[PDB]
């Protein structure tokens, strides 16, 4: 009922769920990115994605797995990650996250327990609550991370996403 | 005589000037911001802002905790920042603190006892001595960490505000 | 054997490979770089290099090891950087490393043997495979560091590339 | 046998120390991390401590100079020293030795009256003259041993404040 990974051992449990994941839905800030948000004085506004993570990101998506991302604020910037990464399912500005998990759910003709979701913040638990697959990096707030299922060795913004990608391949034997 | 929080176990005469408190009073640089000015050669000028301490401060503004800050220079993305987490009680280049301490005391009719504060470097000390509850982040001046009522986990600019919010709550039941 | 060097022990036999190198290829990103890309809302793109990398290559430059870079995309950024530092074997846009390894190779009129590949992942593989000394940096994927001959101590865009050059030189007599 | 707030120093560190009527730094891995943000429009960022910053005023405004030489040039260098109020900016520099000649007979000091601050190797041959040599906790593996003083904090991160704590509490300010 453990089996070992290249980040260490997880459970049976953890790695029969992963297997069954069609849809792995991610926040960006926390991560996708470290939290962080850089301003500037006339408008500029930036943010620190991993490299790391969009390999792994292209490759759950080129092995039929559904990438989605449901985030609170709207940003032409992350619509250009999106774009280029080929991420179509994205979800801006979003209050309650769980307005977008159920669009979802009935877009991709999807159960619950066929999603997976990576978050870091207290926000994203309502939704965390009801897939098959949760998950909190490392870094996550501190009360998310017992709730989880899974938590991430690596974290957000510097490999999570990669991480929870390498997983649902191994489970799913398409590594 | 000491209480668990999610980010460790805090004293009770902590936990009761939390629950005193009626005004948030916080810095930029080394509290929401990294500590760090990146600078660019066609003059630009980015603050890192970290995207856990604005749901924090958001909590805070709704459940009846003013939410002020208090800069030594002025800027346009600091201005920015502000609109978008909703904090209307904006000083900048504030010199003399105190004086904005007594502008924000007289503005809201509250007693010193009422108002929290986080600093990070020496400058911060004189208001701090005012207040109810004096907070310095985890990686504040080496002198003023020693002064403070309550030392964070957390460093500035990673969630050391959202860990003061989270704490102001649970004193007050509202976490 | 064993020999010391600043950054710790290293195995006669990494030493033997490293004596024999006449070029050094590098990976941009998680190499050169600390592995992220920062993006901007309107279209900037901006990744971080290292200074300490930078005096590390010229110095390898002027002690007869050519040093070049194959990389998967193409961006002004690595071209600027590749300028400032003076690398002129500069390959962009390359899904397949293993042809521009090859052009490489025939173009200096090098044999494999006196390569080394620095690499953060498992696309680096197959070219790393085929050189006389493989490295990867102490923050590469998990899987592919237990196949490198080398392993740095310091993590990529934090002075790996000059802990590989100290070494290269080291070898040779140069350091 | 001194204590500080970073921690114990020797006293002959402090007495260095009380002799310092300039400080040199490096900007690259010294006020900055050693990061060099590049963009596809030719930008160039870097970044700077805040701290460092408070540190480098009272330094100016404690009758010790503060003096900036650096191989690479950049406007944003000459912004953060405006900012700063340091006059003092030798920035192209690739033999270090010139521009600290230059600043001792303009300042009309002795090496051992200069305190110089680096980060890696092409910094030795000044370091090696001047009256206090400090390397900052994450400098260059083999420069480390050399320095007078080693700082607690690492580059970018505090390292400068903690160098002109050092200079203020040994002359008495
Ligand atoms: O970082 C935050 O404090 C904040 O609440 C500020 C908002 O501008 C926005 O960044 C918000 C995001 O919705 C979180 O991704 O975070
Ligand atoms: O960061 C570097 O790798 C580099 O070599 C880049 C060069 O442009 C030059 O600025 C150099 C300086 O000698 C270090 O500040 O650093
Ligand atoms: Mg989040
Ligand atoms: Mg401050
Ligand atoms: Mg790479
Ligand atoms: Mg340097």
């Amino acid at each position: 009922a453990s089996l070992a990974t290249c980040y260490g051992p997880v459970s049976a449990d953890v790695m029969a769920k992963a297997e069954n994941i069609r849809l792995l839905i991610l926040d960006v800030d926390g991560v996708l990115s470290d939290g962080l948000i850089y301003m500037g004085n006339n408008g500029e506004e930036l943010k620190a994605f991993n490299v790391r993570d969009g390999y792994g990101i292209r490759c759950a998506l080129t092995s039929d797995i559904e990438v989605a991302i449901i985030t609170g604020r709207k940003a032409k910037l992350v619509e250009d990650r999106c774009a280029t990464l080929g991420i179509t399912h994205l979800y801006q500005g979003q209050s309650n996250k769980l307005i977008a998990f159920s669009d979802l759910l009935e877009k991709l003709a999807i159960a619950p327990e066929n999603v997976a979701y990576v978050g870091d913040d207290l926000i994203d638990w309502p939704v965390m609550e009801k897939v098959g697959l949760s998950v909190a990096v490392a870094d996550a707030h501190p009360l998310l991370i017992p709730r989880a299922d899974y938590v991430t060795r690596i974290a957000g913004g510097r490999g999570a996403v990669r991480e929870v990608c390498d997983l649902l391949l191994l489970a799913q034997g398409k590594l």
